[PDB]
């Protein structure tokens, strides 16, 4: 019995495993997910930066970040109104780096942006155009999220 | 050996209940759950209160309740047509109580409402406006279930 | 004890088994699914024929097929645009048939559709007015798949 039990046992986790993969297949499909293209998702809740930065953390994912043109159209859809971006110049005022790591390979600043307006802006948020603007973390946007392709 | 397989065994069963909890987070938030706020969910269908109440009770779930103006209207624009809520006034006429246990507390009627019309009307309707109706048990309206936060 | 570490390992196995047929009922209702009815889902993504086919297979559904026009209806306001149907002529020229068996009853052809237009059309797409047309399974249209009731 016991061995037999346990053998049983290890297919059943392995037949659970292959299940739980084919759920998340299907609710990312259902949430959009193009396919080998990352996909981000939204509940429409504004709140700070820190916040959108835990939640995204918490579900595996990371705060959306358009690497070109195209993903920043896929973002501005996906949010509708104003959200943060996974972009800030927090560790170094003037220097734009990934939440991820590294410097900016894409950018698509609004005229005269980024520029730490009044008491500061280490954040940025993308438009109701596309264009970029950096504003203060501490403002309420769009939580966005982003997952792997 | 069998100890060792044993406990790799609960070490991946740990790991994948850790999965599903996840796949549950992000389900949510793609269909708008707010931070710690009820889940609010329908599939659009309508029937009986009965029904509504046994459907969202195979889903660990209940029948969507305001406790305040702010859940009232998270509930107008999930259900966007008249569904039934989790409240009935069937063991005394007149004195409204939540299925889930208590005195009605929060209320939004329409005028002249609730009027236990005709051979009466025991159960309750969140229309349209947001506004409140008592409607019979047996009409059909929009299935909406809530989920903790 | 092996054997008390065997059995708590059974009862979590069948907790999780239990957990995750919620959760995919719970996913089945957030998209739509009625009671007893089988649910359309779509990610919006455009492809050729053999490419939905081949993705609705692998989440283990199939390719969108209205066997009457509450579902027709259902799969034409789930695809917002022309999507591919679960049904071809590509074994016997004329003769439609499921993708998963079976010869065409229901139909919603547009007028003087299907014709097999020059070369060749064997697959066949839902129009935005909800009606049918015959076209080439290499064109893309929007992939939708349906789940069992
Ligand atoms: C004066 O106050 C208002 O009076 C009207 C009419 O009595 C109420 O609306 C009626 O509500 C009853 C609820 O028991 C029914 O829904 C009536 O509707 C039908 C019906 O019985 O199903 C619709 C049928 O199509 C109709 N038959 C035909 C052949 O047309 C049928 C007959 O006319 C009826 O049997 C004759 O007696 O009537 C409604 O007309 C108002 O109640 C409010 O609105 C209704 C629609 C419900 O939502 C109630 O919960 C509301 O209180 C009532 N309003 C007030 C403020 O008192
Ligand atoms: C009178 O009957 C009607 O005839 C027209 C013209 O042939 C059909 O429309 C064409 O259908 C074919 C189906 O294979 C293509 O959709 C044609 O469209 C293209 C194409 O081949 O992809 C579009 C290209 O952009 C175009 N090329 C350029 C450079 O512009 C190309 C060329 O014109 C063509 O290849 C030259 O050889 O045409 C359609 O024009 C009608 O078919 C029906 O409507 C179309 C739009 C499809 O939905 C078909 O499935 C429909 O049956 C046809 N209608 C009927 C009722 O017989
Ligand atoms: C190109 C440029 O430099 N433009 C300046 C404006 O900034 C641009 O537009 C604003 C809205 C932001 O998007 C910037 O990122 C962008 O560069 C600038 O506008 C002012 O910017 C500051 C940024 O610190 C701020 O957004 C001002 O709005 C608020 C505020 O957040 O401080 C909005 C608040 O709701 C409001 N408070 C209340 C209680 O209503 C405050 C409040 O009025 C001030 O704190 C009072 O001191 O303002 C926004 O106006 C503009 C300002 O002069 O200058 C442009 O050159
Ligand atoms: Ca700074
Ligand atoms: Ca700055
Ligand atoms: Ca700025
Ligand atoms: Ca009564
Ligand atoms: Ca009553
Ligand atoms: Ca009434
Ligand atoms: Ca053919
Ligand atoms: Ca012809
Ligand atoms: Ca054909
Ligand atoms: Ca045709
Ligand atoms: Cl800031
Ligand atoms: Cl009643
Ligand atoms: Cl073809």
């Amino acid at each position: 019995a016991i061995e037999v039990k346990l053998a049983n046992m290890e297919a059943e986790i392995n037949t659970l495993k292959s299940k739980l993969e084919l759920t998340n297949k299907l609710h990312a499909f259902s949430m959009g997910k193009k396919s080998g293209k990352k996909f981000f998702v939204t509940n429409h809740e504004r709140m700070p930066f820190s916040k959108v930065k835990a939640l995204c953390s918490e579900l595996r994912g990371t705060v959306a970040i358009p690497r070109n043109a195209e993903e920043n159209k896929a973002i501005q859809e996906v949010a509708k109104t104003s959200a943060f971006l996974g972009i800030t110049d927090e560790v170094t005022e003037g220097q734009f780096m990934y939440v991820t790591g590294g410097r900016l390979t894409y950018s698509n600043w609004k005229k005269d942006e980024p520029n730490d307006h009044g008491s500061g802006e280490d954040c940025v948020t993308i438009v109701d155009n596309g264009l970029w603007n950096d504003i203060s973390c501490q403002k309420k946007k769009t939580a966005v999220c982003e997952f792997p392709a």
